[PDB]
């Protein structure tokens, strides 16, 4: 058959995983081995965004599942354990697999049990794998995906840094950034409405912080996944172009594209060589995904400046907003004193200084001074002091026609912000009247909760 | 002009038209000829899931239509005749036609009527039609679509098998696997909401018994459409790779990939080589649509294991759900009943026995054991039997907590099953408490149907 | 760098911008040169439907913004204008600009400013440019897209015509076809549910009188976009067959498809060999975008008919509907004289005649005769003059079983229409009631309100 070098020879390997968004090193070999690979299963709480958590059922603790990486010609010995703590049954099924469910009828694990199977891997190329157990759609929506690399022959070629980044659709009870515990809402995802549609299983997974890393002149392969279960991501990375884009083990490779359709289960290979410093963001360019549901990671480019290329400056908050920033860590520290019932009003000013940034900043400045006849103030602003009920009716409902503001008029509009849950307009609020000279107090949750009720 | 190999020679050819999954023979022709086409298009109801009529507008009595097979340089003389039981005036677009509308001006077709129109065949390679009468998306919806393949001069390569699957998303008033005569839904429609997504035309048009087959070492061609109206399908076989997938007439061909986009309206050629026995599952692998609205298909291969390329074992219901078994006829057969009245206890377990694989036995298993400590057993269980309406409120808003079953404890998760219509959450019971040393009875949907509308 | 031609030469080069659907001049240069592109935003309402207004976002005051044409390795400083007039500020991102946001972060710009930033075009291609400003979304759903092209250096080959087509999704307030001024509807778009898919930012924006034109023989290319925000584009021609399909700066081509799947924020180039006269409609072949939320553009080819290629006819109301006609002006008018109180019958039946295409004449014929025991005659109708209210209820609700119309039985269907909304039920009835020896006078949209708030 294609893709069969005969039989495992050397000595058994124990297969290297990695978590996101790292990869296991190339395998460097010119024999097929017997590959041993073990897998666990545990259904665990993690943040899906901050002050959100999510109960996640992951490969190996993580979202995406641990990396795989193996050679074509490799015979693969797959255990897959269930954790002891899991509720749910689960098994595998691996894309480029040769056999019926790419391992799920073989892989069938009830809580504190293993299962194993073995497969020769014929199928060289970059492939999903997740859970097939019924309601398969369930298992895929709570995080169960990852990818498996089988290296052609000869491996692929070098490059400086290797990175592992895996789009998936969500489906919670609540709205995108509803705080507390989410439940999975099967109804959403049965009607393919995400609350959220992330890289890596959380909003900032690869932001800030987080962000990927390479330098001027430097080579990134990026290995590309959609779980889904249900979208199509038009994968693109904003401010380069993609040198090489090569689909699961598909003879076909496009090279000079910036934009690129992953089917929901598909995978690819993308090549990017850094030419000037700055963020690149990876988003699916279903534009209200990357912008309104999390669908954004950053690869930082450190070096020099070449003004020949690019005359312009970094990304700031207008574009990234409230993911310019490092983190929100802030957000998540108030979401946990409003449950203790120990919320300070420094706690909400730290977590709207976070929430402010792009959300409001865009228009009203970073430092709230507007520009004089334009945007008005929020900084020492005597028409947000004047009346704090009307500014959360403001956020909430939006504003226009005449208003005067520190002796200016202002003839505008403001969009009405009804998608800010009742937290999140508590605490802008509460940081800008903490801010530039405003009268100070706070505004909670509730407040805003029952102007949403009742607008003016 | 390209692919204009001068008049029709030989004979007249009456074209031999096949219903799904089946394709004509290869026309094996050295010459242009007059192909004669007599496609009559027919009203109908149908089941589209068991116990669910539906009334389908289609070409030749099939969803997809009667499969066209031409040669590339004909001359096609087009014959549409509209039964006179047809309420609706219906016309024909094919792609791969050159002239507006692929021939849709020239065939409007009021019931009991004909039209006809000529085409010279110049475009090489595999064609969504469909109807193009206002509104075209109403009828598109309701069955109106098919295939054409115009073949190169020289042929395609001899396989050992062809076949013919087409893809569409489908709008009813009601529910999925809601029973009865089902309206289209305009609503649903434009908002690209489907209640099914097919292979063929109905649930398990392709599974269990309606399988396609192959043998070990052959291979098969399947000339896939998607007739949508609305979806983008993510086509994926589920252990399997395609060898070459060639969208209508393009010149580029994809080797070695699982996952492919196939646009509305879009068709491929797909080709697969079997290597070790079971069943291959081709799914929409945007996953809702594969598990929970209808998009599977099998082809089932036998012949030799061979355990060097997977160890492992044939699929069964935690995968296939209720369609790893031959055919759900016992569902089928309790809706009529229950429409006549004459609903026996009998006829509600088999059609609950059918329901049961997968949806319950993926934990409970096929003989209601359970797991000790794990998974609560339902044969011979004290639990059910202590309250009956209890279970019908676990069924259909799920239970979590400390119980006791059968002496033991289990403190876990069992989700809500709200999807599950009244007939079906009844018909699951009444199999359960039938068997198993239970105490028999029944549920009646009127029974699930107060349980839903006011949670314990 | 590959694309690095060296320094610029020759004089500094004024960009000539195009609007839509028109495309500027073949750089038909040997030399990389410093190109000056000046772009301003506006934002303004236009007309998105017949009487229906919304305040687009543009670049150059259209929708898709102004053609920007350039050559590999070409200096461009590129100026943006913020109008004195507007709102927001507003900024941009290129596609294919290598560097941080493609623009976005040295082009953000307060209403009555300018910004530049200078950068080197080293990648050849078409590409989607967009405002980048907080919400990101909000602004590209206002209309805030177009296309630059970036030529290689030895330009692209002749051809007879260029166009300019770029789809958007549009999220409205009101439902489609809602006549008045509407607001963007952030929910909508957050759910990927829009109101109107266009090309070039209108209803009927190329068809009728505004259709694209070429001769039999002739070659078209056509740059097409994909603005999004949200959706994928299954783009397709109906009645012909793209000799070519280049996306982006790709390696890839494609050649002899029909049907292409576009990703949201991604651009290909099409060419078209014109073979056989009549209209050949550009569709997202989401069939439900197509015909039910205006995703339909014509290209008019004139010339000799070819009777061996294609033996039929030019296409009319069944399939075009309401754009067949050269436009609907008609309803504009009806609309501005509801607003001003000076509304006529005449008014109403010049509106009426426009939406009777298609929408009713499918069935009942351009004259209202039907078909004799088929379809009813609306002409000298005894069962319309009957009851008007009754009429009413019959375009909102449908009607079927047994029924005499001017001494004939039929037995029929007809489908609800409630998608129409009162003003075009109103209209196409007044229309119908003073067209074919009918008894005059008028219904009104408060008369249609009144009877869909309470159904027969
Ligand atoms: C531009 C798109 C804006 C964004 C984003 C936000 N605001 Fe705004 N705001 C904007 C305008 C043009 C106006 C004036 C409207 C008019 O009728 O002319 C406002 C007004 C306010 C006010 C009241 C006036 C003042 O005190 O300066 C408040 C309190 C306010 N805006 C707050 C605010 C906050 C907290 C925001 C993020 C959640 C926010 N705005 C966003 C324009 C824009
Ligand atoms: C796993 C994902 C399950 C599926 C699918 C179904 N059930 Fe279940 N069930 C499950 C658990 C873990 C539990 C115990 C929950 C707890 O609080 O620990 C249950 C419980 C029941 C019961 C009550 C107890 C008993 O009699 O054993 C019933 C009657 C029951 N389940 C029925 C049932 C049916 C009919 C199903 C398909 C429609 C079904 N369950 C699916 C786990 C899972
Ligand atoms: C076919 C798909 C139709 C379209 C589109 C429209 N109508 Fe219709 N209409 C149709 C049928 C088959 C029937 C008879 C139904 C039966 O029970 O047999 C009708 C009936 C009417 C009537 C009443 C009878 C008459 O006066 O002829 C009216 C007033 C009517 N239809 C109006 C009408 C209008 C205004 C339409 C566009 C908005 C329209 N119809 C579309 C079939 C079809
Ligand atoms: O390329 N911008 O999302
Ligand atoms: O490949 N699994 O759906
Ligand atoms: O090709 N028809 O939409
Ligand atoms: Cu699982
Ligand atoms: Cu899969
Ligand atoms: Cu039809
Ligand atoms: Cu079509
Ligand atoms: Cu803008
Ligand atoms: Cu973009």
């Amino acid at each position: 058959l294609p893709g069969d070098f005969g039989p495992p020879r050397g000595e058994p390997i124990h297969a290297v995983l990695t978590s996101p968004p790292l990869v296991p090193p190339p395998v460097n070999r010119t024999y097929p081995a017997k590959v041993i690979v073990e897998l666990e299963v545990v259904e665990k709480e993690m943040q899906i965004s901050e002050g959100v958590s999510y109960t996640f059922w992951t490969f190996g603790g993580t979202v995406p599942g641990s990396f795989i990486r193996v050679r074509q010609g490799d015979t693969v010995e797959f255990h897959l354990k269930n954790h002891p703590s899991s509720k749910m049954p689960h098994n595998i099924d691996l894309h480029g697999v040769t056999g019926p469910g790419g391992g799920a009828a073989s892989s069938f694990t009830a809580p504190g049990h293993e299962s194993q199977f073995t497969f020769k891997a014929l199928n060289e190329g970059i492939y999903v794998y997740h859970c097939a157990t019924a309601p398969v759609g369930m298992h895929i929506a709570n995080g169960m995906y990852g990818l498996i690399l089988v290296e052609p022959p000869e491996g692929l070629p070098k490059v400086d840094h290797e990175y592992y980044v895996m789009q998936g659709d969500f489906y919670t009870a609540g709205k995108y950034r509803e705080k507390g515990l989410q439940p999975f809402d099967m109804e959403k995802a049965i009607d393919e409405r995400p609350s959220y549609v992330l890289f890596n299983g959380a909003e900032g997974a690869l932001t800030g912080d987080k962000a990927l890393h390479a330098k001027v002149g430097e080579t990134v392969r990026i290995f590309v996944g959609n779980g889904g279960p249900n979208l199509v991501s038009s994968f693109h990375v904003i401010g380069a172009i993609f040198d090489q884009v090569r689909y699961e083990g598909g003879t076909n490779v496009q090279k000079n594209v910036q934009t690129t359709l992953i089917p929901a289960g598909g995978a690819a290979v993308v090549k990017f060589t850094a030419r000037v410093p700055g963020s690149y963001v990876l988003v699916d360019h279903s534009i209200f995904r990357a912008f309104n549901k999390g669908a954004m990671a950053i690869l930082k480019i450190d070096g020099a400046e070449n003004k020949l290329v690019y005359s312009g400056k970094e990304l700031d908050s207008v574009e990234l907003g409230d993911r310019a920033a490092p983190n929100m860590s802030a957000v998540t520290k108030a979401t946990q004193a409003s449950v203790s019932g120990t919320l300070t009003v420094q706690d909400q000013v730290q977590a709207g200084r976070a929430l402010f940034a792009g959300t409001c900043s865009v228009c009203h400045q970073g430092n709230g001074a507007g520009l004089p006849g334009v945007f008005p103030p929020l900084a020492k602003s005597d028409f947000l002091a004047a009346d704090p009920k009307r500014a959360m009716n403001i956020v909430l409902h939006g504003l226009n026609g005449k208003i005067k503001v520190n002796g200016q008029e202002y003839d505008s509009v403001m969009p009405p912000m009804t998608q800010l849950n009742d937290d999140e307009v508590a605490n802008i609020l509460t940081y800008v009247l903490n801010s530039w000279d405003n009268p100070g107090g706070r505004v909670s949750a509730e407040d805003v909760k029952k102007v949403r009720a009742q607008p003016a």
